[PDB]
């Protein structure tokens, strides 16, 4: 089996899969929404309840399956629970980043696009009213992504908006082909210091922005300012549960394969919370100071806040260059800010293809080369779907990225730390580990965690249920089709691997 050459290098890939859109993109809106600090205490409590006891048993798994040669939950699954709904439960630790994957990639082909013009410098040129400066902004990005006039199924995307997909496409599988040491450590160790650098100048940059209407230090208050009165808000609770799970890759099933490539003697106590810790600071500190501080700088707190409510993709791709636009060297630090945001994507996506790699490479003993290249052609092939349908996105971003990660940790974790046993998944976790955990986390993994999600997940299902079924467009109901098509395809794969053992 491959491995991690270095432990650094195992940290920033590690790391390098945590952080990503998810902190630059994601998180800003999540807590615009929730009310700024008032976000912040749930999501707090996230992470220590939640992100880091499922951070250990995942690296546990991974690092357990890998010693037997299995990277992907249709095999470790079986290994820690004999039984063939076992494995059927594992197909989501490959269905759910195949998914993700899909129109992940294509946001970040976005990304890469968006850098490319901001850098020739070919971007809408605005002239004091906030909707002269972004509209020009809003119209690029609907004529790159092709987005309809009215509500409308079909999307149109740019000729070139397609290439740079196809290159990003490109960039991935180059990456990937090179393997788990050569091919995603090496890149970490210069993205992610890049990575960090662009995000504290751009912070800095940022941090300086003051006008009539406000300043970045009164959207860091805002974002710091705890608020008491939203913490009886269960929304606010759910969406910061969401947004753990998704910063921290928890429950896609990326974190345990990587982790298969540790060795078998090789801690992954320290290294886990190390890499936990620092996407939790990209988050927090820098993510955080980025986006926010500044449309509250140009626009003012309510201003900011209602642009935040609008789209996850209107803060980012259109209201933050718009205000830079209107700076000097603006256009360049969009530039810098959209680079920012491919190299976090990139790192998150290798993580995200890997695997299913693994699976073809491990189960179906695929060459890498082989294993790469088809699951970029996989990819590639299903993005169409994200590219040409309205709100098909939306729908695998929801199925895939938000209720699915939530199951499969509840999954995950009830597998190793109840069936496979209790001490033995503690002990498993500790061993080799350079510190130990604490012994409260014990407990906190066996019954405050689970019991945790459950209630989220009947909960969110309470409210779900009666809506999935009555949804008019057609879009949806496409998407469905097909990723439930998806599932099926990898349960064959799984079916098949399993004939081939016997
Ligand atoms: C090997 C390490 C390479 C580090 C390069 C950092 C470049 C930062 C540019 C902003
Ligand atoms: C009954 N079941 C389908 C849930 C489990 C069967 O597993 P197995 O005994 O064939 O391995
Ligand atoms: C799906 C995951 C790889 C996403 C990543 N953790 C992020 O924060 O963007
Ligand atoms: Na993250
Ligand atoms: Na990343």
């Amino acid at each position: 089996r491959e491995h991690w050459a270095t432990r650094l290098g195992l940290i920033l890939a590690m790391a390098g899969n945590a952080v990503g859109l998810g902190n630059f993109l994601r998180f800003p809106v999540q807590a615009a929404e929730n009310g700024g600090g008032a976000f912040m205490i749930p999501y707090i409590i996230a992470f220590l309840l939640v992100g880091i006891p499922l951070m250990w048993i995942e690296w546990a798994m991974g690092r357990y399956g890998g010693a037997q040669g299995h990277g992907t939950t249709p095999a470790i699954f079986y290994l820690l629970w004999r039984n063939r709904f076992a494995k059927i439960l594992g197909v989501f630790g490959l269905w759910i980043p195949l998914v993700v994957a899909i129109y992940y990639v294509y946001i970040e082909s976005w990304t890469l696009g968006f850098a490319i013009k901001f850098l020739v410098g070919l971007v809408p040129e605005p002239p004091t009213d906030p909707d002269s400066i972004l509209r020009p902004f809003k119209e690029f990005l609907y004529s790159y992504i092709g987005v309809p006039k009215g509500d409308e199924p079909i999307l149109k995307p740019s000729l070139f908006a397609y290439i740079v997909f196809l290159i990003t496409m490109f960039i991935n599988v180059s990456i990937l082909i090179r393997g788990i040491s050569k091919g995603i450590e090496r890149f970490a160790k210069i993205a992610m210091p890049t990575l960090f650098i662009l995000a504290v100048f751009l912070v800095i940059r940022v941090f300086l922005l003051e006008t009539p209407n406000g300043t970045a230090a009164d959207g860091l208050n805002f974002l710091w300012t705890p608020d008491f009165e939203k913490l009886k808000d269960p929304g606010v609770w759910i969406a910061a549960v969401g947004q753990i799970f998704f910063t921290l890759s928890l429950g896609f099933g990326a974190i345990i394969t990587y982790a298969s490539y540790v060795r078998k003697d090789q801690d992954i106590v320290l290294s886990g919370l190390t890499a936990a810790t620092l996407n939790e600071k990209a988050e927090v500190i820098l993510g955080g100071s980025i986006s926010i501080p500044a449309a509250v700088a140009f626009f003012g707190v309510a201003n900011a806040v209602a642009i935040a409510k609008a789209g996850a993709f209107n803060l980012g791709f259109i209201t933050l260059p718009a205000i830079f636009s209107q700076t000097a060297g603006g256009t360049f630090l969009g530039f810098l800010w959209f680079f920012l945001l491919f190299f976090a994507g990139l790192t998150s996506s290798i993580a995200i293809m890997q695997p299913m790699i693994a699976f073809l490479e491990d189960e179906l003993k695929l060459s890498r080369k082989h294993a790469v290249l088809w699951t970029a052609a996989i990819v590639f092939f299903s993005a169409h779907l994200v590219m040409f349908l309205n709100k098909s996105l939306d729908e695998m971003d929801f199925w895939a990225g938000t209720i699915g990660v939530v199951f499969f940790g509840l999954t995950e974790l009830i597998i190793f730390f109840w069936i496979f046993g209790a001490d033995k998944a503690w002990e498993e976790i500790n061993r080799g580990g350079i510190i130990k955990v604490p012994r409260i986390y014990y407990y906190v993994m066996r019954y405050i965690t689970p019991a945790f999600l459950a209630v989220l997940l009947v909960v969110w299902a309470r409210e779900y249920i009666p809506k999935i079924m009555e949804e008019t467009h057609w879009t949806v109901w496409i998407t469905r089709f097909y990723i439930i098509g998806l599932f099926l395809f990898l349960t064959f794969l799984v079916f098949l691997a399993e004939r081939r053992r016997n």
